[PDB]
């Protein structure tokens, strides 16, 4: 109830200060330097790729910003602080949808908008007060586990389609003809019979003699004449890469086998336990560390994360800070309550699913948790970037499962070789400040990260993907399609339910993908937070279907592992 | 003595048509259409680099049609059918020499050779007719496991080093910097102050008024014309090539990756073991089958394999089948025992360890083995080879052991997945006959392995390589000196030999590898052979540096299998 969320803090102000003591160094050090990397990039990407469509107000430093003070605050006053946000399809669809909304009565965006991120930031707070988590326990794996197997998905479909798109702006050469190598050339020349545009471009900017400098030109300057790059070195509009989308697709494929080669070092024999894990937790920075000597010997122009080193708000209508928000004529602000009120569920639920799939009894909790107060810190965080203009984050799920793996606590007597000792995981609560510090710190910060290639941060996000859902359950299944039915170890969860059942679930629970992935793709697709909903009235109807029983050995809420213990201790 | 290796083909005999009817396809077709590749490709190189040395006078048909006749005649008139005779080191080096002592009293060399040739066959003949079998025993696992150890090293740096030489002659450009892509040129150009070397060539080969030509020749032409090729794009002689280093790695590894990983999924679990065996088997034709088919499709010209379909002798002024030697002084024939005496040994004892290395127990087959015929066939095929003028071809190491491995039954009554049973190995001996007899018909035929490049041949090799050592024990341990003693490796040597026992004798093993590899680097490299003699006087001197009880664990002629279930049932 209302002042019920006071339970919360006192319940985790004892632990708070342990709780930093728990940390250790080679552990977190590496864990820090692999976030430190994988948030990064988003961020900029998501920043540039909002600034196009709300029209340059929005840029990489606006998102670099209000990054930094979101995972500040979120790492310190946090119920459950180690989920590691990252943005989302909702977001990105709504922004466009209060810019296209934002066409007519558009005297300025960044009033508009502060109003609307501020009715749903205190009506997340008016959330809080009521009944947050008065419903929350009602849920089960089913729902929890569509929606965060499929969310990780599209994290792999991305990463596959960021190095597909590449493809796109670099091109081959499809057969080479090396005789013909010495007439291989390519120069920029004027259009032959030119469109309107290229004609308005040339009169209105007003260049003068440009015929003694048309010859020849680098490839930035063809661009600004929109001149045809004529050649037989042409067959795109950018010229023929010689090497960078095939160097790509090494990067690429190399970082996926080489990453997964060096996190099963942990489980090896041919060292003692104390050499062997440090190299296995390194990992992702040894990767980024060889992937870049490799490209600096053999020179190939792969593109690479870059971060402006100008320091500055965009477009001189800023402010760092700017409060004022009079333009819009006063009722469109009262007009503002219905997208507000659909955005504050969406963000809502995304939260309190992502917290349901963390307090879980895999990645094992210790001491207490709280709901009110991991929603209370979102809430007004997302009140004040709203307030001054920046953009959101939202928890996601694969991010929070990897940062949770990488810093562990583990057993001091390892089995010789195999049976590594899982003994839970830890949380420290300073690198997640100090990750978000130092991207903060680094708008001045430009060499460290661009020498980081694009490619093999691709294979991480990609490796990072696939390894988040080796502990969810439903994946597992999905992959029994083609497997025969005797031949899976015990899987209690098998022995006392059908095959055909098995099966059964696995084909509606991909309908339900399916139907996710049609609505993601319609040209609105915002439905989709709001269909978990539909997931749990469905669920029940199940029960009905099929047996009680053949729902108590899937969904069972505790895990696999326990009650194979537990049944064979009965028998 | 005399005629006592008739007892090899008296128990040889009884087997005879047995080992057809053995014989079973796809285990078989695989094996046949990986082998007949990467067989002619191995007699191809071995030509063409003895043509250049002998001023054309054998050539690689030369070499197909001794290849073709050395194969057909060897699996069907061996005592080992799993043995693979091909182009080694040794005879490259015993035809430069002897061309070069052809140079004072050299007025034919073909004549000359074969002399030789009749020469050491007939010292094989004496020696073969006696006593070939019991000096077999005196060689045993220390000198074999190191000898074959450093063939398979050896042979793995050389698919590493083809490939960067292929990147040697076909230069690429450290940093291709994208915007001035487009800038750079080269264009072949007369040469300036030249040389004395190009002025010569050019003038006594009479080409005028190059003037005219050289305003922008081809590669190809320039680089006979010794012309001088002049740009930007030109740091060295040749313009930078677009694709091919990264097209030919991409070929490389990515054979090297997917055929060790189909050849492994007889131990994964996705299919019914029936089907899923038969698909480990073929994939190196199935990473043959797709890599030619993506080349065909998206081409990037790098060198292909291509055999004279033209069937004739050289230099068209020499005859097919020759003559009878006469012409030479007499007294050269006879002086030629010394230098065949020297080659008979060197002969007798290469042929006799690979020989060895085959017959190990670890190899064990259902069926016997002669040695003396395995020599017996080996002197008729030298003498013949000799008498027609063709390239003679001696055991190679990886060949015939990928071989043995590429085709083995294994039981499929296991447990799903792990543990395969070994079920001893496979000698049908029929697909030798059928690779030659390919190879053989596919002298006429250049269509089929035109559109195969060298990349894919040696990615090919790369997994002949690392494979191929699985049956090693020394290479296994070399591996294990890591690996501490709390979880070891089950290896013998921990409570019968002591690790500081197993480690004088593996260091004692590794500096003969290092001598008989400095040997090998050796100008002369004639006494490889010879040494193996000596890894026998320094094994004998061992006999008063240790007990014999704690060195017949390593070195047995039972093998471990044995040695596991005898102490295994005792205690
Ligand atoms: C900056 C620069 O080098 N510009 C060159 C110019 O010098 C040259 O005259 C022209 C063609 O000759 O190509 C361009
Ligand atoms: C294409 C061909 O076969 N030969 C061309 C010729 O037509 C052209 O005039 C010359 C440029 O001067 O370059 C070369
Ligand atoms: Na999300």
């Amino acid at each position: 109830l209302f002042g019920g969320l006071v339970l919360d803090v006192k319940r985790k102000a004892p632990w708070y200060w342990s709780d930093y003591r728990d940390a250790l160094s080679l552990q977190c050090l590496a864990s820090f330097l692999f976030l430190y990397c994988a948030c990064m990039s988003p961020v900029i990407t998501f920043g540039g790729l909002l600034g196009e469509a709300t029209e340059g107000r929005i840029s990489a430093i606006e998102s670099l910003f209000g990054a930094s003070m979101t995972g500040i605050a979120y790492s310190l006053f946090a119920g459950q602080p180690l989920t590691i946000l990252g943005s989302t399809g909702p977001v990105l669809v709504f922004e466009k949808i209060l810019f296209k909304f934002c066409k007519d009565y558009a005297l300025s965006y960044l009033s508009l908008r502060a109003c609307i991120g501020l009715w749903t930031a205190f009506l997340c707070i008016v959330l809080v007060a009521t009944d947050a988590s008065s419903l929350v326990c009602y849920i089960t794996r089913f729902t929890e586990e569509a929606f965060a197997s499929l969310i990780c998905i599209i994290f792999i479909y991305e990463a596959i389609e960021k190095l597909i798109h590449l493809a796109e702006t670099y091109p081959i050469h499809m057969h080479s003809q090396l005789d013909h190598l010495s007439l291989y050339y390519c120069r920029c020349a004027l259009p032959e019979n030119p469109n309107n545009h290229t004609l308005q471009y040339w009169k209105e900017h007003s260049i003068p003699t440009a015929d003694v400098n048309w010859a020849n030109l680098t490839v930035s300057e063809c661009q600004e004449m929109h001149g045809e790059f004529i050649g037989s070195a042409c067959g795109h509009h950018g010229p023929y890469t010689p090497d960078v989308l095939f160097w790509s697709c090494i990067l690429f494929f190399a970082t996926f086998i080489v990453s997964s080669t060096l996190k099963t070092f942990k489980t090896s024999r041919y060292f003692p336990t104390r050499v062997r894990s440090t190299v296995s937790d390194f990992a992702v920075f040894l990767t980024i560390f060889t992937m870049v000597i490799l490209d600096f010997l053999i020179g190939v122009p792969s593109p690479k994360l870059q971060v402006p080193s100008v320091f500055k708000p965009t477009r001189d209508d800023r402010g760092w800070f700017i409060s004022p928000i009079g333009p819009n004529p006063w009722w469109t602000v009262i007009a503002a309550i219905i997208p507000a009120l659909l955005c504050t569920i969406l963000i809502f639920m995304d939260q309190q699913i992502t917290a349901v799939i963390i307090n879980r009894k895999e990645h094992k909790l210790k001491k207490g948790c709280g709901y009110h107060l991991d929603l209370l810190v979102v809430a007004i965080m997302l009140g004040v970037c709203s307030l001054m203009g920046l953009p959101w984050f939202v928890a996601a799920t694969v991010l929070s499962i990897t940062h949770v793996n990488s810093l562990k606590l583990e057993s001091e007597c390892s089995a010789p070789g195999e049976q590594p000792k899982f003994l839970g995981i830890r949380e420290q609560r300073v690198t997640g400040l100090m990750i978000f510090v130092l991207m903060g710190c680094s708008v001045f910060m430009t060499a460290v990260l661009k020498f980081i290639p694009m490619p093999v941060l691709y294979g991480v996000f990609l490796y990072m993907g696939v390894s988040s859902l080796q502990g969810i359950q439903f994946f597992d299944r999905l992959k029994l399609f083609g497997m025969p039915a005797k031949h899976q170890p015990d899987f209690i969860y098998l022995r006392h339910v059908p095959l055909r059942k098995v099966h059964l679930f696995t084909l509606v629970q991909l309908t339900c993908l399916v139907l996710l992935w049609v609505i993601k793709a319609s040209p609105a697709a915002i439905v989709f937070p709001m269909m978990v909903l539909a997931l749990v009235f469905v669920r029940k109807v199940m029960d009905l279907c099929f047996s009680k029983r053949e729902l108590s050995w899937l969904d069972d809420l505790m895990p696999e592992s326990k009650k194979k213990k537990l049944d064979d201790a009965k028998k």
